[PDB]
C-alpha cells in the first residue's frame, strides 16, 4: 500500500500573528491580573486581562504599523500612540504559536481557538488605570 501525499497551497490568507493569543502566565498584586489574552485586529491590537470579579477586560485599542513582513517567518512592527516609537518584534514559535519579542523580553504566546468561522466583536470599555504585569 501507500502513503498519499499532498501539501498543496493556501490562497486563501491565513496571518499566522492574526487571532487570540494566551498570556495566561501568574499573577500579581492589585494591578497583577490573573490572566491575559490579546486580540489582533485589522490595524489595531486589543489587549484583554482577566480580572477576578470583573472577567475579560478590553483595554484601549494600540494602533500598529508594519515595518517589516514575511509570508510566514518574522514580523516587524511599530506601535502608534504614547507607545509610538518602540517598535516590538514577531516570530512563528512551535506547535502553533507566536513569538512577541518586546524590549528584548522574549514572550511564547498561544492561540486560542475562537473565531473559528463565527463573527466575534470586540468590548469597548473605559479604564483609568496603570496597571503593570511584569516579571
Amino acid at each position: 500500500m501507500i502513503m498519499v501525499s499532498g501539501c498543496q497551497q493556501q490562497k486563501e490568507e491565513t496571518p499566522f500573528y492574526y487571532g487570540t493569543w494566551d498570556e495566561g502566565r501568574a499573577p500579581g498584586p492589585t494591578d497583577g491580573v490573573k490572566s491575559a489574552t490579546v486580540t489582533f485586529t485589522e490595524d489595531e491590537v486589543v489587549e484583554t486581562e482577566v480580572m477576578e470579579g470583573r472577567g475579560e477586560v478590553q483595554l484601549p485599542f494600540m494602533a500598529y504599523k508594519v515595518i517589516s513582513q514575511s509570508t510566514d517567518g518574522s514580523i516587524e512592527i511599530q506601535y502608534l500612540g504614547p507607545y509610538y516609537p518602540l517598535k516590538s518584534t514577531l516570530k512563528r514559535g512551535e506547535n502553533g504559536t507566536l513569538i512577541w519579542e518586546q524590549n528584548g523580553q522574549r514572550k511564547t504566546m498561544t492561540r486560542i481557538e475562537s473565531k473559528t468561522g463565527r463573527e466575534e466583536k470586540d468590548e469597548k470599555s473605559k479604564s483609568l488605570e496603570h496597571h503593570h504585569h511584569h516579571h
